[PDB]
């Protein structure tokens, strides 16, 4: 199916980007899958578009993508992966322009899902969701978990 294939196009483009970075590969879990898919059809009802509650999601990550048009799964992976530009691996940790890449990559990541939803407008919004989260704020961790490029 279309959803099916989106999910693979995700996931495929994450696992490039996480060999990249010296960390083994993501797999899909139907339950994100249907989370993300969730959200992302709450996000097409409402045009709201900021991180859903924590409370909704026990655990997991999430990133967000939004277009005027069909979102292709290369593309949403794409663009996640660039908030690499305002990474310093000289200075690790958090910060929100770099949210995006710290979740593709983090080491301690196992499972991921995601979905896609359109409005009437035509645009497209898409939701992942990462399992066990990555991005948590303590000492070492963005240094053992976001590794550099190859």
């Amino acid at each position: 199916s279309a959803s099916k294939q989106f999910h693979n196009e995700v996931l495929k483009a994450h696992n490039e980007y996480r060999q990249k970075h010296g960390v083994p590969p993501l797999k899909l879990c139907k339950d994100l899958n249907r989370e993300a898919q969730q959200y992302s059809e709450a996000l097409a009802s409402t045009r709201i578009l900021k991180a859903s509650p924590e409370s909704s999601r026990g655990q997991c990550g999430e990133n967000l993508a939004w277009a005027s048009y069909d979102q292709t799964g290369k593309e949403v992976a794409d663009r996640w992966y660039s908030a690499i530009k305002n990474y310093n691996f000289q200075q690790p940790g958090f910060t929100s322009g770099t949210k995006a890449f710290t979740a593709m990559v983090w080491k301690n990541t196992k499972k991921m899902g995601v979905g896609k939803a359109s409005a009437s407008d035509g645009s497209s919004f898409v939701v992942a969701r990462y399992f066990p989260a990555g991005g948590v704020v303590n000492e070492g961790f963005f240094e053992e978990n976001v590794l550099p490029p190859k």
